[PDB]
């Protein structure tokens, strides 16, 4: 539909039949407006502690997030992890109690369109329990830029067991905002990102944030078409079959494309 799906080549799959079936996804984010047309929201939880409700998105941003995944993978089992405030801020416990729920309710895909500049030891190990339990974590990358020679990708974007996601425009240029660094994986469109707003609205977003729910709504369709597929299967997928852009400290892998991760 809108011109990041087109981009990252999911239409193809939509034509086949595989649009992440029985995929459960999990976007870890500001809550998703379960009361949207364009959604369907299959469970979800909130560990915001002033807002109870993870089908409320007093933020705009898990609803926008929400709304690319079910965009690039429409019949995916959307589970709203409320883990930010309408602020779009969250304390990192919530977020560590977000992907703990997501592994425990057997979440096949993470979406975590949120970064952080520094891990933490319990941020690492519920991101590489969620791995080692056969979840598909996917992260932007950061909003960040360039930084010298530095590496400008965030938490947990940074940690390898993470599929950090920087942003493209439609040009499959890299996106200024879009953080750099070796931890960088694969490349998703993330400008001016045309998704659903809480309220029946519709509107564009741009940032790694953006991207990253192609990535998540791109392993949904592959784990709909193989079913069998190990998340490193569906990883080495994603990151073997991109379209090669730049070098990789700007564009990692390049961008994805799902008709050629598929197989």
């Amino acid at each position: 539909g809108p011109y990041g799906v087109s981009q990252i080549k999911a239409p193809a799959l939509h034509s086949q039949g595989y649009t992440g079936s029985n995929v459960k996804v999990a976007v870890i984010d500001s809550g998703i407006d379960s009361s949207h047309p364009a959604l369907k929201v299959a469970g979800g939880a909130s560990f915001v502690p002033s807002e109870t409700n993870p089908f409320q998105d007093n933020n705009s941003h898990g609803t926008h997030v929400a709304g690319t995944v079910l965009a690039v993978a429409p019949s995916a089992s959307l589970y709203a992890v409320k883990v930010l405030g309408a602020d779009g801020s969250g304390q990192y416990s919530w977020i560590i109690n977000g992907i703990e729920w997501a592994i425990a309710n057997n979440m096949d895909v993470i979406n975590m369109s949120l970064g952080g500049p520094s891990g933490s030891a319990a941020l690492k190990a519920a991101v590489d329990k969620a791995v080692a339990s056969g979840v598909v974590v996917v992260a932007a990358a950061g909003n960040e830029g360039t930084s010298g020679s530095s590496s400008t990708v965030g938490y947990p974007g940074k940690y390898p067991s993470v599929i950090a996601v920087g942003a493209v425009d439609s040009s499959n240029q890299r996106a200024s905002f879009s953080s750099v660094g070796p931890e960088l994986d694969v490349m998703a469109p993330g400008v001016s990102i045309w998704s659903t707003l809480p309220g029946n609205k519709y509107g564009a977003k741009s940032g790694t944030c953006m991207a990253s729910p192609h990535v998540a709504g791109a392993a949904a369709l592959i784990l709909s078409k193989h079913p069998n597929w190990t998340n490193t299967q569906v990883r080495s997928s994603l990151e073997n079959t991109t379209t090669k852009l730049g070098d990789s400290f700007y564009y990692g892998k390049g961008l994805i494309n799902v008709e050629a991760a598929a197989q």
